């Protein structure tokens, strides 16, 4: 089978034959399509053909399929799995693992970097303070003075599903939103629920716009524990513009390492639950959305008032303009400070490349339209004009729900 | 099998039911979803029919009436003895009015039940054709003052007598290619203007010249006809503030008018079937004149503002984008031509689909197409989950006439 993918600007054709090798499920039918919705313990039984079709795809990468070191390891995963339930990667294994959950990570326009990623090998981790440890060397092996690294920190795999490793912040560096009485919002109002627990476990909260918050590191199923990132670990940027001289008066900043948390990567049917991953910023991400959504920090009225333009009606494009002026800022600022980060024209037109590379040797390069299209001018970077197909690889990155729904508190 | 939406801005949780109605394919499956993918006998006929007019029935709240079991049989002996059956006005101007209502792709359906209906099937030859043509023009025009139209030609028979526009929108502007390799005009109408030309129009071969008329009646060879000039509404392009805007020399035409579209009802095929509204500023400015496929003067107007064009991360493309739109806003409204700016028209898409929920249980949407092609996170569509499943009556794709006309 065949699928082919025209992009509307240049009439290229892909062939797509990777879809072939999909088995998670898309959430769409041949009746609906689910296209924009956001979320669309093991036996051994399900274990070994997981662990079998992760190891072939390994030993091919490798070129040694079906050679002697190829069977003698699934046989001695096959054996493990039987006496024991489950297995352990090979550090080998769980790079390559690694590296592939990001490779066919689909809303991700950042892979063309995906075989340069330095991962961090935390299996012997036990306890939350080990986890901090563990985390505060990523984040400043990563922040590398502001020539960003990206790199993953992989704590142990699940086990019965009780013992299971979290960081329960979303991503490592964030900043707190507490809500008023008055029902507005100090900090970032994404982070509020978060802040909550995190001053209900006992964080004493400075109460101001930009306030790191802590971490909350659960290890082996045990009750999470808050513990501070050293500040001199976390480098901030503030924002600036380059013509208008008001815009350092409105107090933003951003700090420059973006670290996802909370999600799930499987690699072989082993399921880590706690595995934060990094890379650099692509400039929309904090000025369209961090700055922008009304459910954010919400700025574009205010940036809008002090370039006096016309605001009484949506027609004069003042949000428009608002909008790019922040987004100059956010970028002006990263540079002149040297802190890595990519703009949406850039990062887009580097997927591109990738995804022609991907198809031709890969024969496919799943990928979330939805997600890829940056949230501002969309249609004049080369992503909009490319059909894509999404579909699911493994390994993956997954979603999973919020511990504090999840976990069984202890006391 | 009864499903939720969020938008994830307000948190509001929608339940979509209207989906267990959906009848056609959407291209996804449940291993690879296409939501990005551009195109994706009395036997059967019947069926297509009482589907049809049960939701008519329904619609006028006479369901399983005399008048509609009435209907119903009369239907059906009429495609028994004729192959075929045709609708009464009432039907025809409901089937029209869903099939824009079903329009997954479309913004704009806040509008959906302000749609006047012409009904052209009566009509033989092309010269008939174009006389409606140019009445929708003039009626949809309304001197700047838009109005929703469609008119509608006989229905399909036995697909050797199609009715076809063969243009893609009523109007547009020619392109060539020129010697110097470069192109005049617009890029995407090389094709259709050659076989103007090779049919025998005139071509003025200028940048902005409006396309004649391809009509086919009755499966005949298409004719060509001049929209008379005075019917076509354009829009000089300025800037209220950049003085030397208006030296791009840069207009547009006020009707958005698609052209090349079936229409099915109960069954029943209208393969010529023009529609027209009114412009999304947007569509004009982001994509018609920003597309690198298109007019695309992305680069002169930013040379003409005297950005730095050194690096993306200037983003002079970005500015430049929001300068070419606040133009074509601005000009459309000093010249009294209906137009709506994208925040407008998403925030009254959003209105409509929370009636549609609470009306209908459900409103089909693409958010691939309903996202506008600029800012698009700072719409509130862009939070807003969608579902998007295909509803008869319906407005459809169908090939290029001239790839399928045995001349
Ligand atoms: C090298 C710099 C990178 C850039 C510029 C980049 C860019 C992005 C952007 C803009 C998004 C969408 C975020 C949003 O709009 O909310 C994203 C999503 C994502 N990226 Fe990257 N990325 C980078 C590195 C990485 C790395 C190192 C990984 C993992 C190893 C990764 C895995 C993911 C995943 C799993 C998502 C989807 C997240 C979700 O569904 O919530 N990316 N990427
Ligand atoms: C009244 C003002 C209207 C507005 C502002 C509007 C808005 C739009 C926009 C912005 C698009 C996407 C266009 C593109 O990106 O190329 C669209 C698509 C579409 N609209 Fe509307 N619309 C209007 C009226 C109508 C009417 C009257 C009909 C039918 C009677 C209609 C049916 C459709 C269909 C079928 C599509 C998708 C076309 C395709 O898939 O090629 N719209 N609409
Ligand atoms: C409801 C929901 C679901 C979901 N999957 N994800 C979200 C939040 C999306 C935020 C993604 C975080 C940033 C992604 C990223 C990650 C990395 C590693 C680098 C970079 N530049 N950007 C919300
Ligand atoms: C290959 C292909 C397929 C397809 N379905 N559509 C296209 C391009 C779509 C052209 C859309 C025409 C304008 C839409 C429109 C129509 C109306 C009636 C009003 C308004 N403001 N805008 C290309
Ligand atoms: C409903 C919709 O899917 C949702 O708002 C998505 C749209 N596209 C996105 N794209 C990116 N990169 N990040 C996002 O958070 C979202 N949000
Ligand atoms: C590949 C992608 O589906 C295609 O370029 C689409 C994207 N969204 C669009 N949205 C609208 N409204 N109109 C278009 O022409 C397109 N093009
Ligand atoms: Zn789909």
């Amino acid at each position: 089978r065949f699928l082919k993918v025209k992009n509307w600007e240049t009439d290229v054709v892909l062939t797509d034959t990777l879809h072939l090798k999909s088995t998670l499920e898309t959430g769409c039918t041949e009746h609906i399509c689910m296209g924009s919705i956001m979320l669309p313990v093991r036996t051994k039984d399900q274990l070994f053909p997981l662990a079998k079709e992760f190891l072939d795809q390994y030993y091919s990468s490798i070129k040694r399929f079906g050679s002697k070191a190829h069977m003698d390891r699934l046989e001695e995963v096959n054996k493990e799995i039987e006496s024991t339930s489950t297995y352990q990667l090979k550090d080998t294994e769980l790079i390559y693992g690694a590296k592939h959950a990001w490779r066919n990570a689909s809303r991700c326009v950042g892979r063309i970097q995906w075989s340069k990623l330095q991962v961090f090998d935390a299996r012997d981790c036990t306890t939350a303070h080990g986890m901090f440890n563990y985390i505060c060397n990523h984040v400043k092996y990563a922040t590398n003075k502001g020539n960003l690294r990206s790199a993953i920190t992989i704590f142990p795999q699940r086990t019965d599903g009780k013992h299971d490793f979290r960081v329960w912040n979303s991503q490592l560096i964030r900043y707190a939103g507490y809500k008023q009485p008055d029902g507005s919002t100090l900090g970032d109002p994404a982070n509020v629920q978060f802040t909550e627990i995190c001053i209900q476990q006992g964080w004493k909260a400075p109460r101001g716009r930009f306030d790191v918050l802590p971490l909350l590191l659960q290890a082996n199923g045990n009750d999470p524990e808050l513990f501070q990132i050293p500040p001199e670990l976390v480098l901030e940027v503030p924002i600036r513009h380059p013509k208008f001289d008001w815009f350092k008066d409105l107090g933003l900043k951003w700090y420059g390492l973006p670290a996802v948390s909370n999600m799930l990567l499987e690699i072989g049917g082993l399921e880590f639950s706690a595995c934060p991953f990094s890379g650099w910023y692509m400039g929309t991400e904090i000025g369209v959305r961090d700055y922008c959504d009304n459910s954010r920090y919400n700025i574009l009225e205010e940036v809008a008032k002090k370039m006096d333009l016309d605001m009484r009606k949506t027609s004069s494009l003042w949000k428009d303009q608002a909008l790019v002026e922040i987004n100059i800022a956010v970028l002006y600022s990263f540079q002149s400070d040297k802190v890595t980060i990519v703009d949406h024209h850039s990062a887009t037109e580097s997927f591109i490349k990738h995804m022609e590379n991907e198809y031709r040797c890969r024969g496919g390069c799943p990928a979330d339209w939805v997600w890829i299209v940056p949230p501002m001018s969309g249609s004049i970077t080369p992503v909009f004009h490319q059909e894509m197909l999404n579909y699911r690889l493994t390994p993956s990155f997954e979603y999973q729900p919020d511990p504090w729904n999840t976990h069984v508190w202890k006391g």
